[PDB]
């Protein structure tokens, strides 16, 4: 396959369905990327992640540079070989995580220094770490502006991100092997302000990237506000390149974002919530720990085709989670990820058949009932 | 198949290899039974347990009567359906666990009352709970004498166990469905005293059971003492019925016990130790958390045919366990159980080929080196 080729096969309104061809495989879009922190999609073997239908997973520059270390993973053969996932992997730049999980931080034009549990992370080092990990889709090193933010602070932050986007591009292009085998996505910032989003989109397009991520919309904004910002933000991005909404993933968030032109998603909800006892169903989420499921023989979801719903009852999983058993986490996580992939498939198919708007409406009606 | 049929195919010294045919399947002996507390072999799907080569797993009357409850499991269809294991399951009687995990206990001729986290457990209730769970191999309700024990205390304890063995037999035989579909094993007690072991063996044989377990030898005795007791204890049991050494499982313990006539084993070592970072290898156990494995690309064991050793490196698993990742527990546990089953296969094959003594010697030489 080519290093990178995004092709749109069908459209309906602002929604699009297609494929991204990369050396390690094809990614069907709209796509949901399970999150793999600490070089593992929590509680799942890579073959199980693949069985649920995932075409690509997300890795993180921040966590991996700390443990087990970027240089170490490179010495061992790369992240793919390390964790046993041979398909595409998108790595976040650390731009967000360094300010979310670090103990103490020092931000400057050069980058961000921090202490975990002292390290420096700059556009150049972020790109290099992603190279050492052997990432297929490299994310530019950005700054995720806190929400809410004053227009002045949002502007300063976005402007810095754009300067960092240019530095990310040059660092990526300077490494032959990386430039020839991986792809680079730029990240749009600007908080919830249209003029800032426009300036960011324009700056990113001027630099040129293989894909464009919409950053900063998963840090406190309610769905109404997020959708409102997507309404004017996505159209600012190049139409012929993938649009990636970072960190967004509640089922209904995803459907609404696809309706607004988004092609890729990632979020820890499926996995994290799964381990906490929340299972997704077409009738809305349920918390399996609830006593009403102690003797419920039905599967997590009545239509779900996943291996978990084919074999075990809500009653068993209820028992497992309430007992703190590892198998409980494994089963809840596989089902949730499988549910998310089934959602993406229904989305792709409906767009391809020109009935996505109807699908969106039917989905909400049942999900919110 | 028949309700129960034990056939010995080959022998070498006191060692035997054969099969136990039961309605839900065939059990190859010598056999190792992975332990499944809380209706789950920790961190493994039942299909994975089966993939490692396990023919039967162990369930526990004590833990299940507390959570989720025996009557509840019966209402839901039985333990097999509940946890998704359709092969034979041996259930311990609770005789041991009630005195090991209970907060406060009250022992009497009638049975044992206790509080967990008030419940009564008697021979009759134990047998009934195992019936409600749908156990294939039911264990008599006994008393596991603490070690060490004075001859007087050991005698009193054993005598009570034998009276309870008779009560267990009658309770089992009184339930038509259970008597026709499951098997009943008696449990030999008597601490480390030959005369008490003899009296117990004789009492059990007089009552008559489908199999005979050697109890009380997994509560503090060193290997030398345990082997010494097995030397005179196993020969006291009926030759044509299975001999089950309860709670014994270190690799070398197993080899030595097979050399002494034991046909079945169970122990939490493989699973519990696996989650703690200990991996079994033909060269002895290793603790994967050790820094010397941070960049070791070799599999857990160089010869192991398990899925874990086919795909992941010690370096990856080291990282997983040190990060507290669930996949670490899953991988360590699958490998350890697979290693134990591979050990049983090597044992069965060597006995069948009349070269078990040589196998025992070669195994120790390398394992202890
Ligand atoms: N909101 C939001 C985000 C979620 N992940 C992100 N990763 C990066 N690099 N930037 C961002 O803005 C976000
Ligand atoms: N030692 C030892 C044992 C391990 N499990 C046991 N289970 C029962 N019922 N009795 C026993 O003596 C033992
Ligand atoms: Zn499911
Ligand atoms: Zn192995």
């Amino acid at each position: 396959r080519p290093r990178f080729s995004f092709s749109i096969a069908a459209r309906e309104g602002k929604a699009r369905t297609g494929t991204i061809e990369m050396k390690r495989g094809v990614i069907r879009t709209p796509a949901f990327m399970p999150v793999g922190t600490a070089a593992t999609v929590k509680a799942l073997k890579p073959e199980t992640v693949r069985a649920t239908g995932a075409d690509i997973i997300l890795g993180n520059t921040y966590h991996l540079m700390l443990r087990p270390g970027a240089e170490r993973i490179a010495k061992l053969g790369g992240l793919h070989s390390f964790m046993g996932w041979d398909r595409p992997i998108l790595t976040d730049s650390g731009g967000y995580q360094v300010m979310s999980l670090s103990s103490l931080t020092k931000q400057s034009e050069e980058g961000v220094t921090f202490k975990s549990h002292r390290h420096m992370l700059s556009p150049e080092r972020s790109i290099e770490i992603q190279h050492l990990l052997g990432s297929d889709i490299v994310m530019a090193f950005d700054e995720c502006t806190p929400y809410p933010a004053t227009p002045s602070r949002a502007a300063s932050s976005m402007e810095r991100s754009m300067r960092w986007a240019k530095r990310s591009r040059d660092a990526f292009d300077s490494r032959k092997e990386q430039a020839e085998n991986a792809a680079l996505f730029g990240i749009q910032q600007g908080s919830v302000f249209e003029n800032l989003r426009q300036q960011s989109a324009d700056a990113l397009a001027e630099i040129g990237f293989d894909g464009y991520a919409v950053g900063g919309l998963a840090v406190g904004e309610g769905q109404d506000e997020m959708f409102r910002v997507l309404d004017f933000s996505v159209p600012m991005l190049p139409d012929d390149k993938p649009h990636y909404l970072m960190g967004v993933g509640k089922p209904d968030d995803i459907v609404g974002a696809v309706e607004r032109g988004i092609d890729m998603f990632d979020c820890v909800l499926p996995t994290r919530s799964g381990r906490n006892g929340q299972a997704f169903t077409w009738d809305g989420p349920i918390n399996i720990r609830n006593a009403r499921f102690s003797e419920d023989l039905k599967p997590l979801d009545s239509e779900c085709h996943c291996a978990v719903c084919q074999k075990w009852s809500r009653a068993y999983i209820h028992h497992l989670i309430r007992a703190g058993e590892i198998l409980g986490a494994m089963l809840m996580t596989e089902h949730n990820i499988a549910f998310y992939q089934q959602l993406m498939q229904k989305i792709r198919d409906s767009i391809s058949e020109g009935r996505f708007s109807q699908f969106a409406q039917d989905f909400r009606a049942r999900y919110f009932a």
